[PDB]
C-alpha cells in the first residue's frame, strides 16, 4: 500500500504488464511491492473480471457451430468455447459466459442469477464489470447461502437483492405461505422485471430421480423440470415446493443466458431453447456438436 | 524545621516535577526512604497530589469508568462524541477493535442487523479472514445484513438465516422457525462465542404500532425485541412473536455480547439494556454516556 | 484447415482464459512454439487482442498517460474525481505519495501556501520527522503555512520567510527582500530538492484587481504569480512587483516541482502551469484531468 | 495502535498508571503496546503537559518568600519553586510557569507570548492544555522562526497567530513601515488584546552591550531595556528597530507573567514589577531570596 487499496494495484499492475509491456519484477519496484504479490494480483485480476482480455473476431468460438445454433434454436446471442481434454468443465464456462455478459449489460442494468456450479462460477469471474458499471443483482430462487460464493466477492457498494427464503419450503403450502410475505413477494417481482438473466441448466432426492425420469422430464431451470418437447412436467410436489421465480415469469426477463455444458447436458439444453427459457447459449465444442447430433435425428 | 505538608509538598514538586529518585530526594533532605515512602503516601493518601489529564480523552476515561461501575460491564469504550462529528463511523471503528480484543482465532461472531452494527463489521473484515472468523446471523432479513457481509476469506463461512425478520403473523412466524434451513442457523447463533448487537429507541413498523408499545412502556429494542425502563421484556406485544430470531432469553445465553450505539436520545434505551443484561459490553459517545449516567 | 486468424482466436482463448503455457498450446495443435509465439504477436499485432480493464481507476490510468505525453510531465497522478466526492482532502493523500517516492533522507522541501498543499503537508508529517526532511516557504505569509508546518521532529528544521506575502509597494517589498532575515530564507529556498505548490484561477487581491488581471491575459497564478494560457509570466502587473517570494524563474530551478490542483474551473490555469513548465509533476482528480485534456 | 492516535494511548497510559495504580509493563499488555513505549509516552505526557500533577496547599512553593513578593510588588499570581543544586533553571522555571498558567487560563482565552528559553519552555510544557483548552497563542514580538520551539509542539488545530516580521530591522525607518503593513498591524492589536502574558527577562551585541550599560539599564523585556526605576530607557537604538509590542502596550494585558530567575537576574526581576510590566512572577527560590536581599538595602 502505496497509498492505494487493492483495487488500484490491480488495475495498475494490469496497465504495466500489458499497455506498457513492463517485466514482472520491473513492475514490483516500480509500484513498491514484493514480486510474489505482484504475480498475485495478476491472477486475481483475471480471475474476478478486473482484466477483461477480449478477442475480436468472429472466430472467438466455435463459429461453425454458434451459427447452425443460431439459425436452429432462433438464439440472440450464443457462445460455442473452444474444447479442452479433461478441464473443469464447470470453470471454463465460468470465463466464457462472464466474458459475454460483459458484451450485453449497459451500465446500471438489473442480472437476474441463478443457482448451482457455473453460474457462481459466472458471477466470480464478473466481480469487476459488476461493481464497474454498477450492475444490479437479483436472485432468481430463493436458497440465501447457496448464492454465497457468487456474491461475497462483491463490494458492499453493489446492490444485491436476495430472496429472503430457502429454495424449497418443506411442504407446498408453507412455499404458498412464503410467496405472499411482503418481503419475498417484493423481490420475486424485482427478479421479473430484470433485463438480463442467467441461469444453469441441470440434466437428469434419490427416490424422486426415478419418478422424474419416469415423466420423462428431460432437464431442469432454476429446479423446474421440462420434457423433451420444452414444456415444463406437471404434477411434480417440487414444483409447488420452489420459493423462487417460476419459468413461465423468467421468459418476462427480454435476454436469458444459459450457461451449461457436459457429457449429459445436450438434450436437456435442446429441450430449454425449445421451451423457450432461455434466448442465449454458453456452452463448449463437444456439447455444441452433440446438440446439433441429437437434431439431425 | 517543616510542617509535615511543607515536606509532602517539597517532594511532591521534587518526584513529580524534577523527576528526581526517592534515593535523591531521601539523600537531599536528610529524611529516610522509609519516610519519604510514606510521605508519599500521605500526599496521594489525601487532598495533595491530584493527577489531572489534559486532553479531550478525559471525559471518556471518566464516563468509561462509571458505565464500568454503575452496570458493572465486562467492556466499556466511550469515544469522542459529536466534538469529532464522524461520530456514526467513528463509532464502528470502536466496536471493531473491542470485538478483536474478545475473539479467538476460529470463534464464532453472532451479527445483529442496523446501520452501527454492519458498519462496525466492515472496520471488521480484515480480522475476519485472517483470523477465520465465523459469522451468524441474530435475525432474519437477509438483505439487510448484505452491506456488511460483504467480502470473504473463500475459507470464511457466514451463516444467513433464509427468512424476513418479521413474519405477517405469529403462526407463520412459527412454522418458519421450524423449517430446518432456518432452525440450523438459530441454533448455530446460540452457540457463539461473541455477538455483537445495536441498540434501537421508541421500517418494519407502522406508526400505530410503536405508539402502542410505547404506551405498553417500551423504552428500547434489540433486535427488535423491545423492552421497559428495568430491562424486562415488555409482555402483550404481537410482534414477538411475528419476529424470526434468537429469543433475548437466549441472547444472554452468549458469555460476551457487545452494543454499539449513538443518539443523544438513545440513553434511556441502553440504560435499560444492560439493566436487562442483553449486553454485557458497550460502545458509544461521550455525549451518550452523559445522558445516561445524568438518568441515575 | 484452420484460417491465421482461426489459429488466432484460439491460442487467444487458450493463454489468457485457460492460462496454458505456449508448450501446451504449440503441443496440443500441432504447431511450432516458434509459430505460436508470431501468432501471439499477430494476434496483439494488430485488432484481435485486446486488453480491457473494468474498474473506475482505468479512466485515471487513460488521463495519466495523456498528460504524460501531451505535456511531458516526469510523473503524474490521476485520482477519483468527484464519485467519491471527498476530492480536497483524496488530492493531499495523493501529493503526499508522490513526494515520498521523490524526497530522499535529509532532501529539503520549497512549499507553497494555499489548501491543497497545506493538506498535503499534513498527510507527510510522518516520513518527514523519520526522513528528517528539511522545509522551506517559498513565500511570505507566514500564518498562512501554520496549519501544515504543524508538527516535529525536533531534529526537523523549517525555514520560515518572516514577511507578509505582499507588500503594500514595490519600493516596500524591495526592501524587505534586502533584509537578510528574509534574504537567507530566499537563499535557502532555491536550494531546494524538491517543489510542492498548488495553482490558483482567475484575499490580498481586490475585485478590481483580479478583474484588470483578467484583462492583462492571465488564467491562473502559482504562488502569488499571475500567468496567460501560453504559460508566460503576465507583464504589467503590480502585484508582481509587490511579492515577496521566489520568483517564477527561480521555482523553474528546482528539479522537482509538483502541483496539486483540484477545480473543474482549474483546467485552463493548470493546462498554461505546464506550458510553463512551472511544474513537471502533476497530482490531480479525473474530472480536471479530462477538461484539461479536451481543451486541447 | 489499537485503534488509538498517539493522544489516546498518552491519556490512557496516564489514567491507567496513576487513577488504577497498574504496573508499567501491565499497562504495555493491557494496551497491547512494547513495554519501551510505555515508558516514552509516560514522560511525553509529563513533558508536553498532558499529565498535569497539582500540589494542593499553601506550600507548593516557597510560602514565606511568595507572600512578601505579593506584598512588596502588589502582585496577582507569585510562584516561587523550590531551589535545586546545577539544575537546569530554565527547565525548571517551565513546568512552574506551566502549572500557574494551567490554573489561570479560563477556556479559549488568548495567551501572548513572548522569545526566549523559559518562554519556549513553558509552552513546550503546556502543550496538552494549550489544545485542550482551545488557547489561542499570539506572538508578542517578530521573530517567526525563534519561536518555532515552542509552536511547532501544537496541533495544526491550535490558532496561532504569528507577527509576520522579524524580530529587529535593519534600521528605524525600515521597523517603522513594517508597523504599518496591514498584515503586521493587524497581530499588533491582536496581541494587545490578549487576556494574559507570558514573558521572559533578560538581564544585563558586543559593542551596544557596554552602552547600554552606560544608560543604566538593568534588564529587558522583548527586547527593550528598562533601568532599576523600572522606566524604559530612552535613546536607545534598538528600541526604535524593534518590530512588535512596545511595554506601554504589554500592559493592556490584564495579567502578565514574567518567568525569570538565575543569578544575576534579581535586580532586572525586581525593576521589571517597579516598572508595572509584569503583574505575575514565577521565579526559583535563590533568586526570589536575592531579590528581598535586594529590598532590605
Amino acid at each position: 500500500e502505496q497509498g492505494m487499496c487493492e483495487e488500484e494495484q490491480v488495475a495498475r499492475i494490469a496497465w504495466f504488464y500489458y499497455h506498457d509491456g513492463l517485466t514482472q519484477s520491473e513492475i514490483s519496484d516500480r509500484l513498491g511491492l514484493t514480486r510474489l504479490k505482484v504475480s498475485r494480483l495478476l491472477e486475481k485480476g483475471h480471475q474476478s473480471g478486473i482484466i477483461r482480455v477480449q478477442i475480436n473476431s468472429r472466430f472467438e468460438g466455435c463459429l461453425e457451430y454458434e451459427t447452425q445454433l443460431r439459425r436452429q434454436f432462433s438464439l440472440q446471442h450464443v457462445r460455442v468455447i473452444p474444447g479442452l481434454a479433461d478441464a473443469d468443465v464447470g470453470g471454463r464456462l465460468g470465463i466464457g459466459a462472464a466474458h459475454m455478459l460483459m458484451s450485453l449489460l449497459q451500465p446500471q442494468q438489473m442480472l437476474a442469477i441463478g443457482f448451482g456450479e457455473a453460474t457462481m462460477n459466472t458471477l466470480q469471474r464478473l466481480s469487476g464489470f459488476i461493481s464497474s458499471q454498477q450492475i444490479r443483482l437479483v436472485t432468481l430462487s430463493g436458497g440465501v447461502g447457496s448464492y454465497m460464493t457468487g456474491i461475497g466477492q462483491l463490494n458492499a457498494a453493489c446492490s444485491v437483492n436476495i430472496i429472503p427464503a430457502p429454495l424449497r419450503a418443506s411442504s407446498a403450502d408453507i412455499a404458498r405461505t412464503l410467496k405472499n410475505e411482503n418481503c419475498v413477494k417484493d423481490v420475486l417481482l424485482a427478479a421479473q422485471a430484470a433485463d438480463v438473466a442467467i441461469v444453469g441448466i441441470g440434466a437428469v432426492s434419490q427416490g424422486e430421480q426415478l419418478m422424474i425420469g419416469r415423466k420423462g422430464a428431460v432437464g431442469d431451470i432454476l429446479g423446474y423440470f421440462f420434457d423433451a418437447k420444452g414444456d415444463v412436467v406437471t404434477n411434480i410436489k417440487i414444483h409447488n415446493e420452489l420459493i423462487g421465480l417460476p419459468l413461465s415469469a423468467l421468459k418476462t426477463i427480454p435476454v436469458r443466458v444459459g450457461v451449461a455444458g457436459g457429457e449429459n447436458k445436450a438434450e436437456a439444453i435442446a429441450a430449454a431453447m425449445k421451451g423457450g427459457y432461455i434466448n442465449a447459449l454458453v456452452t463448449d465444442q463437444d456439447t455444441a456438436a452433440a446438440i446439433l447430433r441429437s437434431l439431425e435425428h
